[PDB]
């Protein structure tokens, strides 16, 4: 089957180290938990919210050896008033045959107040 | 096959029990037209349009029992000039066998003229 | 197994009739390059820059045949300090065969600079 994996990860601030570092400990933090290998990966989505601006999150996947040829592309995750700030979000989708309630989605930072369950 | 089955509903307020009623309904339309099951969707995405802050449409799909490990994320629609106003939209993949001319895609509320 | 194709492209202005344009070429270039038949896409997502108004992108895939039962939507891409200007991008899913590194990802116009590596 092809599944979804889902990421949340914060910065401190809008500088291109901390968003690249946060973004690839989150990426690494998925495979690791999943056991992914990038040639099952069909697709990866990366959002920001609208307060991010130093450079793309995708950047991140280019420091992972063996990632060159997963697509990706970013995304501005929707401006909601009280809204977790300065969030990078992953949807990762994947070759996969771990059943849907056993995929692990990482929540990493201030992020793991999104979903606690 | 793996496809996906497009929806877009419009509140006629930005608020939060709003938004998620109208989303929520949009969704059990779709899962009503497609007869699908959450274990066969392999993720769903939700956009709403920059004139929506109340609520994430997401925090809806927690209302559908059995929907809970299913992954689903929003966006923001890019502001088209002449856009739909107050528009919210999905998109969600779900692991099926009926042609890709036959999946019922829902239109409701102002979004019918879509 | 499902895979995704990649494509970017950039419109000089932000007019319908170009937006417009802009995407039916780059998606053809993506169609042809990589043999894809429209009931293989599973689903298209579209983006623009926060520069681009006119139009959403998707309607240029009515522009081609056979294109009508698609599943398309657009968001905004992000907007970066210095990332390309008036650009479109396309992640296209679709059932293949073709193993990853033998998927063409296809970029035009200015967009040529994002992923030079392709
Ligand atoms: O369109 C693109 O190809 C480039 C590359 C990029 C990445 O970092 O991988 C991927 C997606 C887009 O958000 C950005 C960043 O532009
Ligand atoms: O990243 C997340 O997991 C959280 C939860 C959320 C939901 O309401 O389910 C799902 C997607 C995200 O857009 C938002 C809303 O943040
Ligand atoms: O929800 C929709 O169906 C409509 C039509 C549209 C297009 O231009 O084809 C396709 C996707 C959406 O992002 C927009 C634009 O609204």
């Amino acid at each position: 089957m092809i599944r979804g994996i889902r990421g949340a990860t914060t910065v401190e601030r809008d500088t291109e180290e901390e968003i690249l570092q946060k973004t690839k400990q989150l990426l690494e933090k998925i495979i690791e938990e999943n056991h992914t290998k990038p040639e099952d990966v069909v697709q990866m989505l990366l959002s920001a919210t609208p307060d991010l601006h130093a450079v793309f999150p995708a950047k991140a996947v280019r420091e992972l050896s063996g990632w060159q040829y997963v697509p990706v592309t970013c995304m501005q995750e929707m401006d909601v008033t009280g809204g977790l700030k300065k969030c990078i979000r992953v949807m990762m989708t994947v070759q996969t045959d771990v059943p849907q309630d056993q995929i692990r989605h990482v929540y990493l930072e201030k992020a793991v107040v999104l979903r606690p369950d």
